[PDB]
């Protein structure tokens, strides 16, 4: 229940984005949309420090028009609760670059052929205090 | 026609906020609104470089839910089209601070009591790559 969101950000492939913002400390829900249309995300990440009964946890999948989306399961947090800290995101049509803050880097593949990002959505225990592009 | 927009920037008074961007080398039409709704902003920028027939001439002014505005006029100009420059801007309930790259400062009274910054639109010939807050 906390991140700021934008729009109008054009992306196109091959640039990176990186983002500085301070994590509450209490960090145990987060959500972020980055796509074209709210219904059309072509990333989202949901990591859950605890809600059912789990721990670390990170969910990412994608979305089309509202239709389905591949999720999977990433099982690595570089990150503490109440602590600042910066992830490098990259969009490209051949494949998804992400980097951690303190890990290494994972790639998905984007089923979508979307040359240009428009919707960035980001709302949870994460606080984003400034956007850098490129 | 150029520049990304923002939203959920609940800002109080005490604080300051940069934006780094660069102006395109056609600089001749800019807006900006940064208020909390549409009809509701405390600040409107609109800078021409030559539109009926002036020259680099600044128009400022206000607007509470599509109501009025005082519009006032600036004749300051230490930017050029083509260039990288950073804008100063400090909203406070008492008054509205703001300074540029390269002059002076001038405040306006912010006649509205708004103690939140919740909608801050940008589009013209201004391009802003990052925003920092405080």
């Amino acid at each position: 229940a906390c991140g700021l969101v934008a729009s109008n950000l054009n992306l196109k492939p091959g640039e990176c984005l990186r983002v500085r913002g301070e994590v509450a400390p209490d960090a145990k829900s987060f959500v972020l949309n980055l796509g074209k249309d709210s219904n059309n995300l072509c990333l989202h990440f949901n990591p859950r420090f605890n809600a059912h009964g789990d721990a670390n946890t990170i969910v990412c999948n994608s979305k089309d028009g509202g239709a389905w989306g591949t999720e999977q399961r990433e099982a690595v947090f570089p990150f503490q609760p109440g602590s600042v800290a910066e992830v490098c995101i990259t969009f490209d049509q051949a494949n998804l670059t992400v980097k951690l803050p303190d890990g290494y880097e994972f790639k998905f593949p984007n089923r979508l052929n979307l040359e240009a990002i428009n919707y960035m959505a980001a709302d949870g225990d994460f606080k984003i205090k400034c956007v850098a592009f490129d």
